[PDB]
């Protein structure tokens, strides 16, 4: 991706967006019981401990597009995953409004706590002004989707979360682009069955893990994962995304079914118009972090990707022997021959992506079971059922989370949240955590799981 054109948003027409420029991140009474060195990202050029500057150093993820057509390697990579997804019958029909606003098997209801982005952030209009719950209204959104249309202009935020020191330093904070209602609306409706199919089967099929739930998906991995693992990670996966990468999504929509004018959505992802503060902005490429489908779509470009750089290098290769999970631009892969990833690396940076080792790495092919991670959790299999796998996210993380807090008033849900996560790393370590948490009053006022019930329900969820 490539921002070709910046200008002042006054001289368009457009009205500054008043985003929020203070962090809602506060230290928690969990502050001092444990470490941590992660703090709220920079949302503001003035914050005194940017070491860059930030306004660059936000939009320094449009690296550039590589100006390619789509190579022979990236059609057979498109009709290798195109088979693979014709297998699960994906419905290309229009999703009934209803379903695709307020809810249906396979697709949550839009959430009606995020932006409601362009006009009606400039309009003061929220989302439980136009939508409700209780009634599923439908009369209010028709409205302004008549009257504003589609194709509006994404509202660039800043991510309100905690980074580490570097990252704070460097002013890499990271964006999300609010879709508009009209057009999050809309792309439910054109893409809903397909977000519903690939929610309601993530795994080798659909390459993808967006909705698991690690709890349950993690004993799956391995069994689907039979060979010599392969993983590596991105810089800035979606912002790095050139054009020709979203020719191959939409050639892959088109071999599903979908009509051309329905693949159009495609081209409102890639060439994007953004609107942040007082400045509004054209970016040619990048997958807009935020919009409607961006987990899956990013999901299935990887799909694309893995498979065309495999095929480059390894003329030869047997893709229907090659297994891989994607999560956006995380990925878990196998295939029953070693791999040099370095090479995969790369062949990826002639694509215009940027491919590192796996887990910030020394050095690529060096992934075991023991030291793989996917959706930051790694893979430990039970001493007494070893067919159940833990995901186990780092102590480390859980600590950093639990010194902070957006919202006091959250505590509750806020810690048993992360028990859930943490009685993964074994009992003793469990006990630890519990211990410091009732170090302070707070957490003797909290309903905390025991070790032994958290088990119980993980073995019988089977």
């Amino acid at each position: 991706g490539e921002i070709e054109f910046i200008e002042s948003s006054k001289d368009a027409g457009f009205p500054v967006i008043n985003t929020p420029s203070k962090t809602k991140l506060e230290p928690s009474v969990f502050h001092q019981v444990f470490e941590g060195n992660k703090e709220p990202a920079v949302l503001r050029s003035g914050d005194p401990r940017l070491k860059a500057n930030f306004e660059e150093a936000i939009f320094s993820k449009y690296i550039g597009n590589v100006n390619t057509h789509v190579d022979e390697y990236m059609l057979e990579a498109v009709d290798h995953y195109a088979g693979q997804l014709a297998t699960l019958d994906i419905s290309t029909e229009p999703m009934k409004l209803e379903d695709a606003v307020y809810g249906t098997e396979g697709l949550e209801a839009l959430d009606l706590t995020t932006s409601a982005g362009y006009p009606y952030v400039a309009l003061g209009i929220k989302k439980r002004d136009i939508l409700s719950k209780k009634t599923k209204d439908l009369t209010k959104l028709k409205e302004c989707m008549d009257k504003y249309g589609l194709n509006l202009p994404m509202v660039t935020y800043v991510k309100d979360e905690l980074r580490s020191i570097e990252k704070v330093a460097k002013g890499k904070s990271r964006l999300i682009e609010a879709s508009s209602l009209n057009d999050s609306v809309a792309m439910r409706q054109t893409f809903g069955n397909l977000y519903k199919t690939f929610h309601l089967n993530p795994g080798v099929v659909t390459g993808s893990a967006v909705g698991c739930d690690p709890d349950l998906f993690w004993s799956k991995i391995p069994v689907m994962l039979d060979g010599h693992l392969i993983a590596f990670d991105y810089s800035g996966y979606d912002a790095s995304l050139s054009p020709v990468w979203f020719a191959c999504l939409k050639m892959i929509l088109e071999k599903l079914g979908y009509t051309h004018k329905e693949t159009n959505y495609i081209d409102y992802l890639c060439n994007s118009h953004h609107l942040y503060r007082d400045k509004h902005y054209f970016v040619r490429g990048g997958m807009p972090s935020g919009c409607s489908g961006t987990s899956i779509f990013n999901s299935m470009i990887n799909n694309i990707i893995i498979r065309t750089l495999m095929l480059k290098v390894y003329k030869g290769i047997d893709l229907d022997q090659f297994r891989m999970i994607a999560y956006g631009d995380d990925v878990i892969a196998s295939y029953p021959w070693p791999i040099d990833g370095s090479l995969l690396a790369e062949a990826g940076k002639g694509y215009g992506l940027i491919m590192t080792p796996a887990d910030k790495g020394e050095c690529f092919n060096e992934v075991t079971w023991t030291n793989v991670t996917f959706l930051k959790r790694y893979f430990r299999a039970d001493e007494q059922y070893p067919f159940l796998v833990h995901p186990v996210m780092p102590m480390k993380d859980i600590h950093e989370s639990i010194r902070w807090t957006k919202d006091p008033k959250n505590t509750q849900d806020h810690v048993r949240s992360l028990c859930l996560l943490a009685w993964h790393n074994g009992e003793h370590e469990y006990e630890e955590f519990i211990r410091k948490i009732r170090s302070v009053p707070v957490g003797r006022c909290l309903t905390l799981p025991a070790f032994s019930t958290l088990r119980r329900k993980w073995l019988d969820s089977f």
